[PDB]
């Protein structure tokens, strides 16, 4: 029989809640905000602390040094749009509500604040309705270069700029749409393909390797590592790519290169029929 899946955007209420002293209370605070959030609510505006803003400022400042030579053209295209409309600055952390409103005008995507990791099924189910579950907290100040879990920096600098791109927006949703009510095996295959594209993908533009992986675009160290030449590279092929192990708390052992977003989209459409 078919497992439960959302049939409308508001149904995501039923799946979004899955799962240093001052930092812990701060983290619980953000978790509480996401937990009590219901569809239709404005995403609660948060006054970030200076340490959090300085952390964002450090990551943001350093990544912007790398983006022109590392990021794909679409990322570099939409990133200034975010700084002109959503307050992307070194001294200011953008609000999830504002960028969500921006995405609505651009690609119809929206943001939903989430406490932490959701199951791949629940997360991909959100994409089916062009909803991206975002963490609202900032990474610990100890290591701004890399963090073993998503933070608001990862969402805002990694995911948001490409979600504003129609071709990429379509690609993301179709992965989500494919996931709806799919078998456990199918969801995991889709989740792995999502992982090595949306989160850690590489693309070929004008003969050059560029980064569109969100997990890469928000990590100072791995972004450099991905294009250094010391990394393992393979062509994106869903049947093969979906068999690759997804690593956490570390750099990936291999990266997959797509020809383009529409190319990645077409390869996925072919693949989802097989499963
Ligand atoms: C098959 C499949 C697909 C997904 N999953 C899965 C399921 C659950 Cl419930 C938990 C964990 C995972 C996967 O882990 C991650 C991690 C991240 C991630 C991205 C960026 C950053 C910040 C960056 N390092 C920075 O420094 O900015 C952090 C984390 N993103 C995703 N989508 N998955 C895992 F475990 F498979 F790898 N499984
Ligand atoms: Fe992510």
């Amino acid at each position: 029989s078919v497992p439960w899946f959302p049939k409308k955007i508001s149904d995501l209420d039923h799946c979004a809640n899955r799962v240093d002293n001052v930092y812990r209370k701060r983290r619980k605070y953000f978790a509480d905000l996401a937990m009590n959030y219901k569809h239709g609510d404005p995403i609660p505006k948060v006054e970030f602390t200076e340490e959090e803003i300085k952390t964002w400022g450090t990551v943001f400042q350093e990544l912007n040094k790398l983006y022109p030579t590392h990021a794909c053209r679409e990322y570099l295209k939409n990133l200034p749009l975010l700084s002109k409309y959503c307050g992307y600055r070194e001294d200011n952390i953008p609000q999830l509500e504002d960028v969500s409103n921006f995405l609505k005008e651009r690609t119809g995507f929206s943001i939903r604040p989430v406490a932490g990791y959701l199951s791949p099924r629940d997360f991909l189910s959100g994409l089916a309705f062009r909803v991206f579950h975002c963490t609202q907290y900032v990474r610990h100040s100890s290591d701004p270069f890399y963090t073993p879990e998503p933070d608001t920096c990862h969402e805002l600098l990694g995911h948001v700029p490409l979600l504003a791109e129609p071709s990429f927006a379509q690609f993301s949703q179709e992965i989500g749409l494919a996931s709806l009510g799919a078998s456990e095996e199918a969801v995991q295959k889709l989740a792995t393909c999502y992982f090595f594209t949306v989160e850690f993908g590489l693309c070929k533009q004008d003969g050059q390797l560029r980064v569109f992986g969100a997990g890469l675009l928000s990590s100072i160290s791995e972004l450099k590592h991905a294009l250094s030449g010391h990394a393992k590279v393979k062509p994106f092929d869903p049947k093969i790519t979906c068999k690759q192990e997804c690593l956490i708390t570390t750099f990936q052992d291999v990266y997959f290169v797509s020809e383009s977003f529409e190319d990645a989209k077409e390869k996925m459409r072919e693949f989802t029929k097989t499963i």
